[PDB]
């Protein structure tokens, strides 16, 4: 066991190894408080999370184990990694507080999209290793569920991590009105039309893709409703094919309502672009989620050619998410993720 040191930090109480040192603030959500620091054992600057009420609630407790699960079996190149977990409790009997450590990030996405001028290669390459990085998750059948740019992390060489996977965090209020936090969501998941999966992840990519090559959010809708007539006006209605397969009675009563429209040339919405990159967003930006490619599809794209190495686009070890439907009292959870703590085996 390492020796702990305690400081107070903007009202809070921080109980940290020696080996972590020059904490300072770096921002706090309702998930927990975040500070920069300097790892002595590793030489990396480090970013330590202190969660924020983990055991509070049985709904808390499942979703701290959750976040420790998918944090711990993340191994890849375009992912973020947990370099360190820890907590000050010497017994499960006086276990509340958990930290996690992940390497330090710069600038995201965001950043590099307003302010740079982004080639053609840049774009291959960023969005190449937002691909690889998502072949590697759906192999372990994990969804994302909220990729954007503020969730991609991109360093001076161009070099992309995904974070801040999808916990179930998202509340109404939260994805109301003009906000980004809507802008990369496929259809069908907008409004709960469809339960998620994998492929809701492809639709985010596309608008992500869309963004880097035009510099302008693609469906920068004003509420739910006015973000969907911009999706249909350039992906055109629903199709006969896709019409029978909508199991939602709600979705098929307000689909119905609306006057029909053809898909739109991506040619001319995208003036300019490589032709190899107007092929692939028609592939990604499909409205029936069955007919998107996938991200193993993508990566064999001619788009892609300069970077694609059919021997180097790792899928992962298996992931089981038993736990997802298993019912358990608060302190069994808290169990669970002390077990996972303690267990932790830090990377080479
Ligand atoms: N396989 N797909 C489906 O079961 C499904 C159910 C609902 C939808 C969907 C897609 C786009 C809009 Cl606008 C509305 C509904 O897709
Ligand atoms: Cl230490
Ligand atoms: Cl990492
Ligand atoms: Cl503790
Ligand atoms: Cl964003
Ligand atoms: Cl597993
Ligand atoms: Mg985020």
């Amino acid at each position: 066991r390492p020796t702990f040191y305690r400081q107070e930090l903007n009202k809070t109480i921080w109980e940290v190894p020696e080996r972590y040192q020059n904490l300072s603030p770096v921002g706090s959500g309702a998930y927990g408080s975040v500070c920069a620091a300097f790892d002595t054992k590793t030489g990396h600057r480090v970013a330590v999370k202190k969660l924020s009420r983990p055991f509070q609630s049985i709904i808390h407790a499942k979703r701290t184990y959750r976040e420790l699960r998918l944090l711990k079996h993340m191994k890849h190149e375009n992912v973020i990694g947990l370099l360190d977990v820890f907590t000050p409790a010497r017994s499960l009997e006086e276990f509340n507080d958990v930290y996690l450590v992940t390497h330090l990030m710069g600038a995201d996405l965001n950043n590099i999209v307003k302010c740079q001028k982004l080639t053609d290669d840049h774009v291959q390459f960023l969005i190449y290793q937002i691909l690889r990085g998502l072949k590697y998750i759906h192999s372990a059948d994990i969804i994302h569920r909220d990729l954007k740019p503020s969730n991609l992390a991109v360093n001076e060489d161009c070099e992309l991590k995904i974070l801040d996977f999808g916990l179930a965090r998202h509340t109404d209020d939260e994805m109301t009105g003009y906000v980004a936090t809507r802008w990369y969501r496929a259809p069908e998941i907008m409004l709960n039309w469809m339960h998620y999966n994998q492929t809701v992840d492809i639709w985010s990519v596309g608008c992500i893709m869309a963004e880097l090559l035009t510099g302008r959010t693609l469906f920068p809708g004003t509420d739910h409703i006015d973000q969907l007539k911009l999706i249909l006006r350039l992906v055109g209605t629903p199709g006969a094919e896709l019409l029978k397969k909508i199991s939602s009675e709600s979705a098929r009563n307000y689909i119905q309502s609306l006057a029909q429209m053809p898909k739109m040339n991506f040619a001319n919405v995208f003036i300019g672009a490589n032709p190899l990159a107007v092929d692939l967003l028609e592939k990604m930006l499909v409205l029936d989620s069955d007919k998107r490619i996938t991200a193993a599809q993508a990566l064999a794209h001619a788009y892609f050619a300069q970077y694609h190495d059919p021997d180097d686009e790792p899928v992962a070890d298996p992931y089981d998410q038993s736990f997802e439907s298993r019912d358990l009292l608060i302190d069994e959870w808290k169990s669970l993720t002390y077990d996972e703590v303690i267990s932790f085996v830090p990377p080479p």
